């Protein structure tokens, strides 16, 4: 029993993380066979930032101006090319430690593991969410751009995300292993400003089937509700509306403990409406919607990855 | 920016499990150098766990009864013997990925990494603290035994956890690399309870040195406090006393950020007296305490680990 804000062993993840330098910037790259994926702005100068013309940058770099290390070897760049907003680096030495991987786009509400880095070298790891906003809610440094967001399947992980930016209200923006921001972003230094975080609501019930599971139950009440009903209330505290796909997803979750989804968000909807009265669940005061209905099943059963 | 539940990049660690089997019993160990470590319990069955006298228990074994296995390939035991609640397996082969190591037995408030796994293979890592009663608060199903807790330094990994017990209220009990238990807890079934879970208030003071340095600001206030006056309340609310000693810790935080221990201190004792009214500090709506000091300056400045 427990239930903990868990990340994927980082270990596969971090035998593919180098340092990448341009001149006087210095930034994470990803080695996966003999290509290196990075973040294009490691070609800018922070005056570069506010209003960069990468095409034009790009042109006065060759490739031995892109400096690779992997650890305290370095590595050979025999190409670059620029996709989107990241660059890809080709090198002379696969990566030896190349885990079976594949790049994956996530859609918001979806969770990942990112693993921090800077200089090149692991510094920590912890669990994100991409939010109904494309942002995430990460810890991240100045270095820390080209720091990766991934899951594990059995053996074979499956990246989603490249760190490339902090927006002033503190929240942070990056794309895909293809190079294409989440959201609205651009690697600008501009006036760009998150929309609405809105609660992933189908996360929310997941949990609360979790807190079931581990023996926190006070919030289950006499109630049920319908959908529509439950969506008004929903739209008022800025939830995401509850749709018949979400219902079908926590079936899994209702068939273990019994609890029908409806009467579920009829909890929730307590919970909303009156708050936690200065009680917890699962250890936390607020409504966690940082656990997917795939996390929460895969916690309470200890699948594994070899 | 941002401030987030960290765990150590957990690759050096997973290079160290196995799984162990002896009889019906299936857990994990940590293979360092030519021992492999494991708790005792594995030689017990469900029925022995009730009374069990292991030194009997481990006359009718020998060394071929240790099925150790490391990933696919078989490890042959060549020795075995107790030390306090584990087993140490004396194994052929010297673990190839053996990282630079220790074993130390921390003391309450502070804080840990656990590698999660089940059958040997590692499942997830999270972050723990030794709580004051010696539990800590983790995520362990039937199988996780033998799970490790861990920080690094650099390049060498100070072992600190052995997960052994979950207690019936659902936190968990364990040894050092030892095999001696954190606080009173035995390897039985039987009715041991915790003590008070009492608050680590040098921690939630680090945490909210945290939130400054990242924007959250509005609990400041105009007050101070002393020492003995804060402790009058820490003691109310089930917090530990504040020491001269653990204001000298949060020194280098409190001259980062220009506001004074007991000022801060004035802060956490009207976060007490008067609760949160519905706002948050690095998305939590409750005082955090399981970041130490040396974890908030860590993750503010961004060390690495090689
Ligand atoms: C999302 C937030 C708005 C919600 C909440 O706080 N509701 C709440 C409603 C009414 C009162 C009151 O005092 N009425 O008189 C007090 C609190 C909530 C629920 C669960 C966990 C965190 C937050
Ligand atoms: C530890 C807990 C007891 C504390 C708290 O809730 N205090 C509180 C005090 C008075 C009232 C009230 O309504 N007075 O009229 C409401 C709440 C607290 C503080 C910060 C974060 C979590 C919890």
């Amino acid at each position: 029993s427990g239930f903990r804000k868990m990340a994927f062993p980082s270990g596969k993840v971090e035998g593919c993380m180098v340092q990448v330098t341009c001149g006087t910037t210095t930034l994470n790259g990803l080695w996966l066979d003999d290509v290196v994926y990075c973040p294009r702005h490691v070609i800018c100068t922070s005056e570069d930032m506010l209003n960069p013309n990468y095409e034009d940058l790009l042109i006065r770099k060759s490739n031995h101006n892109f400096l690779v290390q992997a650890g305290n070897v370095q590595l050979r760049v025999i190409g670059h090319s620029m996709q989107n907003c990241v660059l890809k680096l080709k090198v002379d030495t696969a990566n030896p430690k190349t885990p079976k991987y594949k790049f994956v786009r996530i859609q918001p509400g979806q969770t990942f593991s990112v693993l921090a880095c800077y200089n090149g070298s692991p510094s920590g790891v912890y669990q994100c969410a991409m939010r109904p906003n494309f942002t995430i809610k990460g810890s991240f440094l100045n270095g820390s751009c080209g720091s990766v967001g991934f899951n594990i399947d059995y053996d074979c992980v499956s990246f989603c995300y490249m760190h490339h930016m902090e927006l002033p209200t503190g929240v942070h923006a990056g794309t895909d292993l293809e190079g294409n921001f989440y959201g609205p972003f651009v690697d600008r230094q501009t006036a760009q400003a998150a929309g609405t975080d809105t609660t992933i609501t189908v996360n929310v019930l997941a949990w609360l089937y979790a807190a079931v599971i581990n023996g926190d139950r006070w919030f289950l009440n006499r109630f049920t509700t319908t959908l529509n009903d439950f969506n008004l209330v929903a739209m008022k505290y800025n939830y995401e509306p509850l749709t018949q796909d979400h219902v079908d997803i926590l079936g899994p979750l209702s068939a273990q403990t019994g609890i029908a989804v409806l009467d579920m968000c009829a909890s929730l909807k307590e919970l909303l409406q009156n708050g936690m009265n200065g009680r917890t669940i699962l250890g936390s005061a607020l409504l966690e919607d940082e656990f997917t209905p795939f996390d929460v099943v895969r916690q309470c059963s200890g699948v594994t990855f070899q």
